[PDB]
Order: C-alpha cells, then structure tokens, then sequence
C-alpha cells in the first residue's frame, strides 16, 4: 500500500501512524476535537479512520486515539513514480 | 463593562461567558485544544482567562472550562454608541 502524489487521492484502507498509533475516525470528536469531517471536506474520502488528506497536508495523516497525540502522518509512502 | 466596535479592542477582564460558564486561559489547551494564543494572534490581547475577540467573531469570546463546551459568546454587550 502506498499513495500517489501528495495524498489527496488516497483511499485505500491504512488506518495507523508512523509511531504505530491507532487513527481517531474522522466522524469522531473523541478524543481529539476536529473540523475535518465529510461535510467540511466532501471530496476528501473521509470515511471509518483510514489516513487521508483532506486539506493538503504533504502526505496522508490522521488524528489518533492517543489523546496526547493529536495528528501524525500515516505510516505510507509514496508510490514508485513513473520514469522516463 | 462593555465593548466598543465588534469587541476586537476589548482589553478588560471579564471572563464569563453568556451562560454563567467560566472562560479557559488562552495559554491553556485544556479542556479545550486551539490555536488561538497570543503567539498566533499577537495583536488579539490573548492574555490570562478575558474574553477577547483575536478573529474577528461578532462580539468577543472565549474557550470554557466546561469540557463539554467548546466556546461561547462573553456576557458583555456593546458599549453605547455615538448618537449625532
Ligand atoms: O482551524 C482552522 N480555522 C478555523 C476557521 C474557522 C473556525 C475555527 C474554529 C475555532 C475553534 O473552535 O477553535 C473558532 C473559535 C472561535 N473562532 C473560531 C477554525 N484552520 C486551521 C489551519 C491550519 C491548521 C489547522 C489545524 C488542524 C487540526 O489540528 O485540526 C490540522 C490537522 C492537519 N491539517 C491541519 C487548522
Ligand atoms: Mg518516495
Ligand atoms: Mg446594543
């Protein structure tokens, strides 16, 4: 699994952080209160807790269910490119 | 005590909101998380717990200490204005 240019395209079902942390779902206030929903972004795929990018972050992110931890990138990389 | 205009040049220190709520210091992320601290708004008089308006809400405003509000209109109305 990995993304395509920056991310916002993203829509695949990864749903953990770089530090390994679970992702809050986006329809969630808890624990982390947000206004990154599906009716604030509606082209952003914000559904379940899968990473994504709905305001042009770099990469996918998502909010976490560590209360200490608001938001991180998503454990993804970028798909290899094409080359010449 | 009033405010004058919008309330953006309120500098006292009223701090209770129209609900008999206690305001949340701007410094403070908790309860409530934001981004509204004399850093981000320098101009705003983002200072102890008074209620300021530093993004140009109608009236002035502060985060609550009740977790379960996130932020309400301060009980303070507009000064009386200049008549001709
Ligand atoms: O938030 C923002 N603009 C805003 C606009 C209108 C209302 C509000 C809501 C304000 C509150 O309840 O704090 C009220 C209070 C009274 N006055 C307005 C916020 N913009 C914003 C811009 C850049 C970054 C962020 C933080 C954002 C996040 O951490 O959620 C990250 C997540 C990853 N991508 C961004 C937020
Ligand atoms: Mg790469
Ligand atoms: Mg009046």
């Amino acid at each position: 699994d990995c993304y395509h240019g920056d991310g916002q395209s993203y829509r695949g079902s990864f749903s953990t952080t770089v530090t390994g942390r679970t992702c809050q779902s986006w329809s969630s206030m808890t624990p982390h209160w947000h206004q990154r929903t599906t009716e604030y972004y509606p082209n952003g795929g914000l559904t379940r807790n899968y990473c994504r990018n709905p305001d042009a972050e770099i990469r996918p992110w998502c909010y976490t269910m560590d209360p200490s931890v608001r938001w991180e990138y998503c454990n993804l990389t970028q798909c290899p490119v094409m080359e010449s």
